[PDB]
């Protein structure tokens, strides 16, 4: 999977055809204020990073989720979830790039953190079940840099290619997040195999703004292998799947 494109993947995952698939498109107009959800808490003051990884599909910064550093809680969740990496998704072109979209509008890209309930112990316990996830999705639009970015793309010339990890520790997931927590929550899937619908949703509505150089740099990274023939890391986002009976809902209006 990655001839293999996400129109393929049925095939090995049944589920991709699934009931609660992701990512999907959010309809603004039809999403449903929800007065009763509880504020949402993103306490990440004392994360800790360890390493950012080149999976060769994507890039990732994982955190030490060995105990409650850095956890999301309140808004739709019930109990404690853990940090445990975030990641991106992004296009070959700047209009292109997100998973999820907003009333069909696509983002450059979007910035997956990925939390794990901590009643399951495991992340791998985790994926297993209905609520065992929740990620938290924010929108790249292309305009002015992200300052809190930089450590990150400054980093992405030493894992140019498929499994290369660097060091990738003290970096501040703060400086990640805009201003505002409005947002969109529903139950939904992993957006790559194995597809399993263990994931509450929650997808903030204001983007961040990053420079053009930034995501382009973001477009330099490699899908293969070091001493394998050149393929640009791009295009890496799963389009909207069906939303079948499900009902966004939103934190705000
Ligand atoms: N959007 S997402 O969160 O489904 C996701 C991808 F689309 C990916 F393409 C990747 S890289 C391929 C899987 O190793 C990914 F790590 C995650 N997240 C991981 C989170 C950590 C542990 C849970 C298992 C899913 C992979
Ligand atoms: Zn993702």
């Amino acid at each position: 999977w990655g001839h293999n494109g996400p129109e393929h993947w049925h095939k090995d995952f049944p589920i991709a055809k699934g009931e609660r698939q992701s990512p999907v498109d959010i309809d603004t107009h039809t999403a449903k204020y929800d007065p009763s959800l509880k504020p949402l808490s993103v306490s990440y003051d004392q994360a800790t990073s360890l390493r950012i990884l080149n999976t060769g599909y994507l890039f990732q910064v994982e955190f030490d989720d060995s105990q409650d550093k850095a956890v999301l809680k309140g808004g739709p969740l019930d109990g404690t979830y853990r940090l445990k990496q975030f990641h991106f998704h992004w296009g070959s072109l700047d209009g292109q790039g997100s998973e999820h979209t907003v009333d069909k509008k696509k983002y450059a890209a979007e910035l997956h953190l990925v939390h794990w309930n901590t009643k399951y112990g495991d992340y791998g316990k985790a994926v297993q079940q209905p609520d065992g996830l929740a990620v938290l999705g924010i929108f790249l639009k292309v305009g002015s840099a992200k300052p809190g970015l930089q450590k990150v793309v400054d980093v992405l010339d030493s894992i140019k290619t498929k499994g290369k990890s660097a060091d990738f520790t003290n970096f501040d997931p703060r400086g990640l997040l805009p201003e505002s927590l409005d947002y969109w929550t529903y139950p939904g899937s992993l957006t790559t195999p194995p597809l399993t619908e263990c994931v509450t949703w929650i997808v903030l509505k204001e983007p961040i703004s990053v420079s053009s150089e930034q995501v382009l740099k973001f477009r330099k990274l490699n899908f293969n292998g070091e001493g394998e023939p050149e393929e640009l890391m791009v295009d890496n986002w799963r389009p909207a799947q069906p939303l079948k009976n499900r009902q966004i809902k939103a934190s705000f209006k």
